[PDB]
């Protein structure tokens, strides 16, 4: 598959913001306009090119992340065992083995091993054990030096489950949803490179792409909706004011 890197050894925030257009630009359709806006959309399924690479390389080693091309979903990561063997960890019900070789070609048959959880936030969140507040993902936090922390705990190292869980969280938010939400990627960029708070903003963007998409897509004229949108942090009309990066397929424009 098609790979994409970015550099955790001499990082800069002009790199990370070029990282994430360089996945906005491969899975769009770039003759797909939703609700007269600018704002790139993916594309339909496609059998020939099905998933996409993206490796977190460090000092002391490589961590790398595989997403469906068709809609960002996670599919499986790589990584160095205690021994310094490569392995691959993935959700059966998105890629098979020989999908798996293709995408990981360093990983042999014998050491591809099946997630035992499913891949919704709610499950991955139970796995990691967060003991304060709502003990949800948003506890955690976000940022460049925290993906940092989280790689370490499965570069070289024997496999636990809280310390992958952990790593999971961070890594899908830091990519997927920072590529398609803007106000997720310029809090990144604010504050690059720490480590700060996340926000119920945060979240609510998040549980909502799937609304967002559907009134861009048929409720919206020339960027403006049709009537009042709430999706959790207050009223909008105009669809610029959501600084949306990446919208949901959903068809083709009708008319």
């Amino acid at each position: 598959a098609t790979a994409y890197t970015l550099n955790l050894a001499n990082p800069s925030a002009s790199q990370y913001s070029s990282f994430l257009d360089q996945i906005r630009n491969n899975v769009r359709d770039t003759s797909l306009i939703y609700g007269g806006t600018d704002v790139a959309v993916i594309g339909a399924p496609s059998t020939t090119d099905k998933f996409l690479r993206l490796n977190f390389q460090g000092p002391r080693g490589t961590v790398s992340l595989g997403l469906r091309r068709e809609n960002l979903y996670v599919v499986a990561y790589l990584a160095m065992d205690n021994a310094n063997v490569n392995r691959a960890y993935y959700f059966k019900n998105q890629i098979t083995s020989a999908e798996l070789t293709a995408l990981f070609p360093e990983v042999v048959v014998a050491n591809q091993k099946q997630l035992e959880y499913g891949e919704d936030y709610q499950a991955i969140e139970k796995n990691a054990k967060i003991t304060t507040g709502d003990q949800s993902r948003k506890e955690l936090g976000l940022g460049i030096n925290l993906l940092i922390t989280m790689i370490d705990g499965v570069n070289k190292k024997v496999r636990v489950v809280k310390d992958e869980a952990r790593f999971l969280l961070i890594a899908i938010q830091m990519t997927a949803e920072a590529a398609r939400f803007r106000y997720i990627q310029n809090l990144v960029t604010k504050n690059f490179p720490n480590k700060f708070d996340s926000e119920n903003k945060v979240i609510q963007f998040q549980v909502s792409w799937s609304k967002i998409s559907t009134a861009i897509f048929g409720d919206c004229k020339n960027g403006v909706f049709n009537k009042d949108y709430d999706f959790g942090f207050g009223k909008v009309r105009q669809a610029k004011d959501l600084q949306m990066g990446l919208l949901k397929y959903l068809g083709r424009p009708k008319s």
